[PDB]
Parts: C-alpha cells; sequence; structure tokens
C-alpha cells in the first residue's frame, strides 16, 4: 500500500541558474562542473518523510532554460503543486529574467484558477563573494509577491535538502518546527 | 486538506491511435474529428472518486506520437504508475507499432526497477464494422504481457471512463465489484 501523495514541483529558470544541479543534488546528491544544456525537459522522483512519518514524493520537472521562447512552456506548468524560480545569485540577467517565467506562472495560475506556491530560490551561495544580486533585492521581490524565500547551493549542498523538504511542508501544511 | 493522491498515467502509441481524443473524452468529455497532431506532449488532470470516497487524481501525460523517433520519450515514461497502450482497431499498422512503444516500456521498467502497470487499449470501437485487428490478436498480446484489456471509443465516449477508472483501481488495488 502507499498513499501516492506525489507533488508536481515545477524547476523554472534562466539557462545559468543550475536548475539541472539543484535537482540532482537532491534527487541523487551529485554535481558536474562542465554545463550540459537541458533540452525540453527532464523529471525526477525523490520520497521524503516529513514530520509525523509524513511521506511524499516530490515529482521534479527540470525545465530547460529555453523553453521560455515557446508555447510548450504554459503545458510544463499546469498543475504544478510547486514551483522554484531559481536564478544565479552572480548573474543579473539570471534575476532579471524570473519576471519572464514568473509572468507565465501568473498566466497559467489565473487560467486554470490554481495557486501552487512559488518560492525564490538563490542559487550558487558559495559564490557569495561574487555576488551581484543583493539579498535586499531578493527579499523584495519576495515580499512584493509572496514567495518563499530560499538561497542554496547545489555544488556545496548547502541548503538544498532544506529547499526541497520546506517547500514539500509549505504544500501540505506541516510544521517542521 | 487532501491525500494528494496522484497517479501518473502515460498514453503510448501511432498517430492514428486516437491518444489526445481518448484523453479529452476522459479528462473534459469533448472530441473533435479534425486531426491536430500533439507535439511533445500535453497533459491533463482529472480527479475521479473510487468505492469508498477514494478519491485520486490521474496526471495524464498525452505523448506524441512522433516521439517514439527520439530519446525524451525514455524521460516522459519514467515514474509511470500506468501506461496505455493505444491503438486504432482499423489500422494494422497502428497495433504493429505497439511492440515499439512497449520495447521502450520495458526498458524503463528494467533501468528504473519498477513495474507500471500497462493497459492494452483499443480504440474507436465506433468502427468495428471496419474493425482489421481481430479480437483474439488483442487477446494473445494481453496474454503474452500480462496487459489488461480495453475496447473502447473516444468518439462515442464508450467505455472511456470505465477504462481510465479500471486502470486507477488496478493501480492503487481496489476492487471495483
Ligand atoms: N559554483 C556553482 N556553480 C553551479 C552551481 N549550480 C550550478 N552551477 C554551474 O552552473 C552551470 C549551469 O548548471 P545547470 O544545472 O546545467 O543549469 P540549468 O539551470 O539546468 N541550465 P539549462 O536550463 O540550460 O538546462 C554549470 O556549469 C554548473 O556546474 C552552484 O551552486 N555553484
Ligand atoms: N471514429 C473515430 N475516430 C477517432 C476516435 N478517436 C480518435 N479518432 C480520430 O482519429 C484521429 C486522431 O485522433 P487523435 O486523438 O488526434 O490521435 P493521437 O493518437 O493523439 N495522434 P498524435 O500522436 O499525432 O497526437 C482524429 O481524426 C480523430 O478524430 C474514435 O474513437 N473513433
Ligand atoms: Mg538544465
Ligand atoms: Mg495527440
Amino acid at each position: 500500500g502507499s498513499h501516492m501523495r506525489q507533488l508536481k514541483i515545477v524547476v523554472l529558470g534562466d539557462g545559468a541558474s543550475g536548475k539541472t544541479s539543484l535537482t540532482t543534488c537532491f534527487a541523487q546528491e551529485t554535481f558536474g562542473k562542465q554545463y550540459k544544456q537541458t533540452i525540453g525537459l527532464d523529471f525526477f522522483l525523490r520520497r521524503i518523510t516529513l514530520p509525523g512519518n509524513l511521506n511524499v514524493t516530490l515529482q521534479i520537472w527540470d525545465i530547460g532554460g529555453q523553453t521560455i521562447g515557446g508555447k510548450m512552456l504554459d503545458k510544463y506548468i499546469y498543475g504544478a503543486q510547486g514551483v522554484l524560480l531559481v536564478y544565479d545569485i552572480t548573474n543579473y540577467q539570471s534575476f532579471e529574467n524570473l519576471e519572464d517565467w514568473y509572468t507565465v506562472v501568473k498566466k497559467v495560475s489565473e487560467e486554470s484558477e490554481t495557486q501552487p506556491l512559488v518560492a525564490l530560490v538563490g542559487n550558487k551561495i558559495d559564490l557569495e563573494h561574487m555576488r551581484t544580486i543583493k539579498p535586499e533585492k531578493h527579499l523584495r521581490f519576495c515580499q512584493e509577491n509572496g514567495f518563499s524565500s530560499h538561497f542554496v547551493s547545489a555544488k556545496t549542498g548547502d541548503s538544498v535538502f532544506l529547499c526541497f523538504q520546506k517547500v514539500a511542508a509549505e504544500i501540505l501544511g506541516i510544521k517542521l518546527n
């Protein structure tokens, strides 16, 4: 038997952001320095146990950065329980581009009459010394839109599990304490 | 609150088979005569209530027939709880081609060490008078591979809901009586 408690989590953002690295760090605990661009999308599963022995499977949709240029993106976002808006904290364009991704998220939420939880994820915090996006601006963007806030490093693993765990817990409405 | 009981159901088969029509008949009860080819894939959700007030959401992945020619297909099949192998009962090639689709299903099942339930779906039973695939052969293919057996018409709606309901119930292991 199984609850088949499965949450669709879509990971969005520019090609510099580190979406695949974040997902692979979480889903299989591994990292690669050489960039291999995701064409279209890829899919991962990882089951975690939340407090109270609450088992949940995250169905992670790792979307390719080029998809923002087409119409397939709207279909990929449809039915999401959670959305991660990922940017590279050292790359201003990756942050600026989140407006485009989030516009699509809102459009799909409006027409599907849904409301997936949205998380802003500043990746590459191992590169904090060459950070270009101010933490204050990250916070402001969260406040303006009701996003949850995360800072992570796919490379070191810093806060990656905690990010996905928090997103799952927020979707279900469970306290992490 | 919600169980978030969500099952990934992948719909596979040749471009003649009527996958999108089957999915749209189930998910929104509508039908179109003019063929509009699915590029890549599309995704649908429909929640149903099984006996005992058991609520479950089918996440239906409507795969484009052209995807068999590439490598993206393996990714789409990954993590499926159920697979529909759909053919047009009037179109021999659509039936013959199921060997190609099922080869990929088995390959993914082997490497993911999983075992999604597989259903053989003969669509277009409204065209039974021009049927080319014998029911005996459909049955034989099911027996050889342990498939569940369905005959449906996306056009008339004949047995479409029952097909998806049975697939969901078999995945969960619930008696329909
Ligand atoms: N220093 C550092 N580099 C990272 C981190 N995460 C990813 N990278 C690097 O950033 C590059 C892009 O990573 P990748 O995960 O492929 O990004 P993506 O967002 O999936 N791109 P695409 O949308 O094109 O598939 C790679 O060179 C990768 O090693 C991180 O936390 N720190
Ligand atoms: N008579 C009849 N025609 C059907 C039935 N289901 C689909 N068709 C017809 O078969 C054609 C293909 O249907 P469609 O659902 O687009 O097929 P598909 O399997 O999704 N194709 P693709 O993989 O290219 O997207 C259309 O002309 C459609 O009207 C059915 O049950 N009966
Ligand atoms: Mg990628
Ligand atoms: Mg189609």
